[PDB]
């Protein structure tokens, strides 16, 4: 996968506090759109102009991986999330630009094709009863054709406490009883448990035919997660908060998890996610990326899953409504997230195949850096 | 060390792009002053108001360590530097408040006492010739009585290359020749070398009686640094960019370095630095913190070194002039950094014993969050 030299002459951000989009312009005038990670995106865009753009402007992106490494090296006093959430916006915009120059969706540029991806209906909520959770999943199944469903266990980073006593013990048998025997059932504990409790819960998930046990232990304690993986046959999965490529190497080399789950934007973009996917590929681990919302993170993940040889079983697809993500409304000219028989679809449109809504841009905070 | 319960009712920041100070107010009316980490402090202060203040305001901070842990847990999607740089400003402000309430310097509250600390003259520069480096260190020695001196090796995160060919091979013998046989000589490679290159340099340092070899290898590659420590008799030191307590535990448990070097403000404040010092103490490793300018980070480190039982040999004391740090002129009413016979001194003044210059504050950007 090789690309002619290109120099960026401008990087622009259009943002609010929830989401920010990035437009890059090359010296020949070609332009591409991407997105920084959601959540405090306004801070991320400030970091982008302060600490990413100065190193990327007027440089050759023909080896984008090396350029991104150089950013991390020049900003080595800033290990962590914000720098990477910012890099992700420039990286994703460059992919859009390349796709538009080639007349190919990003998925094709990465060696795949346009086509469908199986989706799982992902609930973000713990303030929902097991009863109501099953009832809405039943409705979503009937309306859109999903055949895979993720719910929540424990309390978010809950130090071993449940959301309320008994919730987790109820939700597991409830989902299997209510969804029937063929539904794929996933759960995510969001760093709640010590290994002893996580293994207990693991046996229960196994008893009820769950096939995906996400983030059972504090994600920063790789030895805890490995102890759980080792004691259980159900797939133990993780990685969504991992933005450090050294930590990724350590997690994969020790096989802490059975399925790796990078977030394309938390990790710092497509290039860096492909590094992780190739580490996992060499380790014979599948890749099932995290996507928390219907900003572009989901679409980026769709393209990735249509390309990588070790794609996991399905796309994470948030089923929360407006009420949950009121900011995610009216981001795009055309909706890229129609679901048909439980599948999402990447089209043959060049680049990401999305346009940012001009009305949303009008209301945005604009900032530009020039070479 | 037990404290009476206290609730913060306001957190205020006063910042520019280079440094920002924090004033905290308790419900009884007492106030304390601290500082976020230098460099992009305006972004750090936004993170403070966005992501630290909401979790600390109106809460009991007597168990300050637990409240800080809670911040990192509520903000678990933001591992890394900015969150910790922000938390550090609140933590150091609370310590100043506690000192002022008790009428005691922070050093005393930590179990130590007012008194002197040996300082080393720390050069930040690689553009300087070894000749010119030796000559200014001699001037500084005669003027201030320093008997320890740190210079730079390699290029900063230089991927194994030198600043220019031969600079490092020249500077090592040049410092020992020119400074004479009794001076303590330290060097810092700022993540430049692969282990075999660092071991080769380590032999040259040993031949010339250097006593401290800092950050020989990329700081994020702990196994590389351990290889170097294991091959050399000279103390290998590091940790200034490490803000993750789990990484600290890993680094200390594997004995990757001989001396640990947290930066109090990068790490997230006094409480979290004491946690690192205690881990190091249990492993019989000394603590020689990083402090690379004459914002309050140097003073905070002076108080810490007056208290911890496993204090290292000396305070890092930047000897760069105003060419170098123009923003550091005119920050404080007092000058807490006079050096005499190569020692700095912590007085009995309550808290940190420093007032921010009223003119500086008048020119600063102000922001407030209230309970
Ligand atoms: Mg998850
Ligand atoms: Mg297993
Ligand atoms: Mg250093
Ligand atoms: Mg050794």
């Amino acid at each position: 996968l090789y690309f002619q030299s290109m120099k960026l002459t401008a990087i622009e951000t259009f943002t609010n506090e929830f989401v920010g989009f990035v437009r890059v312009t090359s010296e020949d005038g070609a332009r591409g759109w991407g997105q920084v990670s959601t959540y405090h995106s306004d801070i991320t865009c400030e970091v982008l102009h302060r600490q990413v753009a100065p190193w990327m402007l007027g440089q050759d992106c023909s080896d984008l991986d090396d350029l991104l490494d150089l950013v991390t090296e020049r900003e080595h006093k800033f290990p962590g999330s914000y720098l990477r959430r910012a890099m992700a916006g420039v990286d994703t915009a460059i992919w859009d630009l390349r796709g538009k120059q080639a007349g190919k969706p990003v998925a094709e540029l990465l060696g795949g094709s346009a086509g469908t991806i199986r989706a799982y209906a992902s609930s973000m909520k713990r303030d929902i009863t097991p009863h109501d959770e099953a009832e809405r999943m039943k409705r979503l199944r009937d309306a859109h054709g999903f055949d895979a469903f993720k719910v929540r266990a424990g309390a978010e980073v809950g130090r071993g406490r449940d959301e309320w006593p008994g919730r987790t013990e109820e939700i597991v048998p409830t989902m299997r009883r209510e969804m029937g025997d063929s539904a794929a059932l996933l759960i995510d504990a969001n760093s709640c448990y010590a290994p002893a409790q996580a293994i207990e819960l693991g046996k229960l998930l196994q008893d009820h035919g769950f096939s995906h046990f996400e983030e059972p232990c504090p994600y920063w304690e790789l030895e805890q997660t490995k102890e759980v993986s080792e004691a259980l046959d159900i797939d133990v999965t993780g990685g969504e908060q991992d933005c450090d490529l050294t930590t990724w190497r350590r997690m994969i080399d020790m096989r802490a998890v059975d399925v790796v789950q990078p977030d394309i934007l938390y990790l710092g973009g497509i290039c860096r996610t492909l590094r992780v996917a190739r580490m996992a590929e060499a380790a014979a681990l599948p890749v099932t990326p995290h996507c928390a919302n219907l900003s572009l993170v989901t679409l980026f993940t769709m393209h990735l899953l249509r390309a990588i040889p070790n794609a996991g079983k399905y796309l994470e697809f948030s089923i929360e409504g407006e009420d949950y993500y009121p900011w995610q409304d009216g981001l795009f000219v055309e909706d890229p997230y129609r679901i048909e028989d439980g599948h999402a679809r990447v089209t043959e449109a060049p680049g990401w195949g999305v346009e940012i809504c001009p009305e949303w841009l009008a209301r945005s905070a604009y900032k530009v850096s020039r070479a």
